[PDB]
């Protein structure tokens, strides 16, 4: 876990980003835009080159084994928030690494760009995730009731969030 | 009362609204403080579908108030509801009449599934009025904006299309 | 009744008779809801010919109506039709004369085979209109259009070329 | 079978599809015929959201067909469906399971509301495999295309999210 | 009809254009454009203002009166080809200036631009114009079988032709 | 036999028939005679639907010639054909057959329901070739022409929808 | 002095910015350009128009005298700093509302943008205007020397700041 | 001499270009535009690739030596005029090649483009040069006084031509 | 007598000096006939220095006529020179005041070395004028242009710098 | 007398200063003659800092003379200086207070070192005034200048920013 | 030691320097941290000359450091400096050689006339390692940057170019 | 030696000529260090006839020195000479062969009257040099220059189209 490297998202790993969402049945965004081919996200990657909403990082281990990925979104600077979402690769998913990847985000939110508040969005049928939120220092602040259409049907999500304040003390 | 899409030429009213706010005005997650920066801003975005604005006027034209539809997502049919009225016809009673009359566009013509909107919690007049308009509370956001120097909570109320639609029946 | 090409200064009426519609309206497939995102977009598509409308004024030049051919496929020679006449004039039994030149100026100059057109289940007395003009049923689109809340079914009624020139 | 994106690599094997069709080739509504004409075409709308398609490849990767969505209209929540299969593995009894992946996509991910597609009526086969895989005639069209030197009808079958959804 | 003057179209001259193409029930062109609306020739003139491939002339008399119209479109130079047609206001059509209006047209073609052949194309149902252009000098060259689609039929049309030589002696 | 829509590789076999014909060639009423002028301007007109030009080629890619539907009208629903087989392949009878394919093309797949063509009054073996294939002349255009330091007459033969597809009936 | 209203700098404004800096003996900037003549002023604002580095406000009174001018410069938001600088015009220089313009400035940036510390600088030169900062909650953090050259000579300046926390309590 | 052949100027030719202006002391155009490197050149070639003002052609022999040069420059289609010019190696310029060279530039323009008019500039001080010409069927019609600038100062130049009616006849 | 850079104001004048010619006017080697081609054109040119023209008027603000000088080379210092005179000032004298006023500032501004002119052979009056202000024939241009239905000869005469400004020495 | 940064209102003025002056006129180093092609020339060189033109006028506001600074190099911090006065007030004495103003702005505000002016050798008066106001010459141009029909030479002086400052 | 102009292939190299700093790294005021992003700003900013960097390399190429000079104002003749050293070579004793070297090009080359630097309070032997190279403190900015999740305080040391240049004199 | 024009190519050769001469260089009045900026500088100014540059180079090709035609101005007929040569052929005596080269360029083609250059005023080799091809003085500009720290003088030498063609 220790050994666990973030790195920022170049170009070539946006290979990494398309298999990651192969088999999730969830639209994938990029700054906000849709995309499901690989070509469609090379393209969005190149226009939003720029943008200071978002930013990702690539999560690897000594030997450079695609681990996972990082993401922030929607950061507003004004307010000093921004939504935070962790991918793991699926042969990675059992092995711990969450934790230590949720802290490694937080480090660089609230001790970089200084931010405010971190939140983000979790399946309330996915009670294990939630909870493990919460052991990491997460808190409920909403219950969004029919917010997003998975697999078929309207689901509620839980909001969680955190304050800079706690994480530094 | 007759609602209308907003023209060129109402963007002077809506900056005359922005004045008594006292907070950072955003057009297409953009900020602006000048009615110039307004103006081209909105020459800039006239074709996007992000965001749609109505301005409410007496029969004999006297602009009454303004109703906002942003953050709207054709796929998952949602959008963010805000509604600010002059502090001339503030106390008329006509708030209740423009958010129906809002929530009818929206689950009627645009067929979106789940409107949210964001309320200060320090004023409850406010959170009484749209929860007698069918609006529930989903989140009690935790220090979510700043106000006057301090960081506040935001109450996100939400009213779907079916019980807009199905609950007289 | 006379019918001229639609020009920009007739946006204002077009952006009138979506006034009182209850539906998006759209322009060349891209919708709209104010006078300058209209005149924007038709700038844009002025030069488009996958869609051409006509304004219909009275002798004083009082505008009536309009009448609009879109989807127009020069392939398979096919155009879908719609006609909105002023709330006015409604009823002044006008819409006949106005369908007859629309469908001349479809099967006499751009020279197109079918025109198709899409009117609502619940509206029979423009369906029988529509019929008596020279329009035949070819199907019965189910759930189609969402309309005030409630998806409801949509009848597609054409005409050929042949049945109005022999 | 697994469906698959689809990329920039794989408009040669749309080309070779459309290669002994015998009727013109549209891209966002757009015509084409050579392979540089729809590389282009593709790098114009490969943003447009109005049309999505899919690639159906073998477990060992050799493609195998083709499905499409167009006319995707976000508002009324419809669009339609088209699928196209090699001849090399067209009679090897594939296709429903493709039609029932394709209207997962549509009824699970884009949360549509009604699919409905186009079928010859001199090819009754593929209205019976429609029929059996879940659809239902909603119109006849009536000489709407123009196949072989000669108009014929063609029969609009639909779908809605309830029936495949329940 | 020795007061006629031709003169070089104009932008102010495009409404006389577009009262000429009402009641004649055919698709009118621009540099093999189709436009019907007044705004959708304006746009199509300011394209092609420099385009060498077609010039037009107004014809007026000593008060100025807008008479007809003379086009020559197809201009060809390396083959020195140009397709004639001429255009007279209803209330000149039947006044004589037909005949001076083509002689005019010649002139400028034969003895300016230095052309070898003007072509033009008339409707086989319409004898007499042909057999005025004959009068003026010009020949039949083909008989196009069902080239026009007028009035909801397809038609023939004479195609006639004169050369510089018999113009020039 | 096979008919094949022209790619940007098979733009050198054109720039090669256009060397014996020792004329002014043409792309989309565009002179040009260096493959690379042709090459700017294939660019420049991928789009442009007014022409569409087939490579033929045998069973294991022997390109043998080229048939071009150029003057294309939508409305009027006309267009004008040619065809050039390269010297190697001229007399081994492959003409008849690409007509016969390309009017095919026409007159099912476009639904055109006119097609004309011009030849050289100097070279009757094809007037008669096209005649043998359903054309029928239309006209005798008079110095149309300038080949080889003299104006030379021009044959527009013609053939249409209805005989091409109704005849063996 | 309570009578005075700040306001986001319209176009309008631009030449009340060029004669403020009449005879003041420095080149003029804005957003890090310099300038000299109304036209270019103009020309910098439009392409400025959108830029969030610095923002304006001018000072009016009741009667909507120009009074003044309040600039925010080197705006950064993922440290929360700017630069403020006040200009009065010489006819109201000498009034006292310096004092209420300086906290109208520190509300701004202490209460909506959420600032950690402004920043400013004076001449050594003109003590008076340090000790009134001074009074104001400023204190000096450097003596830049040499650092600005005035009036034919380099001549220090002195740097002082004030933080979000005092100003809020 | 009857092996040489005439090929449109390509691209790759340019280079050849550039060798014969070695050692020339006379400033080369390219469409009326001064270059003296490769890369100058290849430049204006692109740009001027549509051009219809110049037209050029390589010389080559059965082995596809490079030859010469054949220029058409200052083409003019209503005038029907166009300045010929012929740049030999000099390793080829004492074979006779020039004679026919001269006959097929004449070819090509009187026969193909049709023009009525061919001119060229031959120094004064080169009569040898002149004789040639004449003796191909030029002739003089103008003595340049100090028109050019050549190896510094001034020289005549004679301006000598030829009509479409003496080399078709 | 004044002379004036033209001023696109002027441009209807150059228009009405071109109706009584009767030949293709053009502006910077490019043809036109309507007075908006020609305003068109003068805002694409508006920079290049390849022309120059100078309207001339009355003490009192009476345009008289113009003079044109084209085809500047700068590396050879050469130019064409050109006059009209409106038909209403035409026969006042004043041809040779402006011929020399031209002369005067190709010669003594610009620096150019020579300065030459065509006229119709048909038009003797002309050739003498300009032969009394120090023009001499150096070309006899056979059928150089095609004036009124026939190809005619053009005299270019021409004058040198050293003459003009040394002869009276 | 008051010095204003020059306005594109005030390039009428700058066209009738040239009206009489025997000599081709620039604007950032290029040419131009009519008013239309230098107000073209000043919006594309609006925003460059290589030169900087002030307009002189008198309390009244009637403009009587110009002063420029152009070839401005910062790195060497130098600048050619260049002032014209109109005819009407040419003999006024106003010429010196002109030239101060200017070198003052030079070396107490855009910090420069040096400036240079040309002077032609013809005009001895010109060179007595700017030697009276500082200038000391450093340059006998030969041939340098073409006025009238022939190479004249022209005297480059300068002065620097120390003599000036002390 | 040789000190080079920064090409498009150093820019990996500044990249691999701001990985060890955890700093936002920004160029020409705009943040990134992919190097894609810094590849597209190089790009962006090649013409730029408000900033100048070097890097460093030994005699056989091994790449040592960069020098960076940022706000650079040719009217106040002013400039940041910075200096980042590899930290394989990092305790080597090349600072000081690397530092005087800068000034030097800054002081003799773009004739600047004052030399600014920054520096964390919390890194003395950096303070320390200036002042022996003749920088001076100027400022203590207080609570000037967010490093680590703390506000921290930074030194502004300076030298002019007076002293850099006459000191040993 | 034989002088060639400069080329893409060779601008790596150019850079390296500024390697090691302690001043900032220009193209075409714009500065530049890098040989990416130069690169773009080239491409932007490659039609631009202001600046005119040759690279001699020896019959083996390899590259000796360059010489640069900067300020070109074709009405008064006048241009600024500069001329690099290798430090590894500085002294090979090859100097003066260059400069004549270059001013027959000058006056042979172009038609130029005048050329002018500067030479640093502690640098009298290059002084006699110059004038023992023909160039003379015209001009001593004080602190014209600032090298190594100070200001320098700077002679300006010139030479008339008529003493090198009599």
């Amino acid at each position: 876990n220790s050994q666990l490297t973030l790195r920022a998202l170049e170009r070539g790993d946006l290979r990494f980003i398309h298999n990651l969402n192969n088999n999730r049945n969830i639209m994938s965004y990029w700054f906000e835009e849709p995309y499901e081919s690989f070509d469609e996200l090379e393209e969005l990657y190149n226009k939003h080159i720029h943008d200071n909403a978002e930013r990702r990082f690539v999560v690897e281990d000594a030997q450079k084994n695609l681990i996972g990925l990082v993401e922030l979104i929607e950061i507003n600077y004004i307010h000093r928030s921004a939504e935070f979402q962790i991918i793991i690769a699926p042969e990675h998913q059992g092995k711990g690494f969450a934790r230590t990847l949720i802290n490694r985000a937080l480090d660089y939110s609230f001790t970089i760009l200084n931010l405010h508040k971190i939140y983000l969005h979790v399946a309330v049928e996915n009670p294990k995730a939630v909870h493990l939120y919460e052991e990491c220092g997460f808190v409920e602040e909403g219950h969004l009731v029919e917010e997003a259409f998975i697999n078929g049907r309207y689901q509620d999500v839980k909001r969680m969030y955190i304050l800079q304040s706690k994480y530094l003390n």
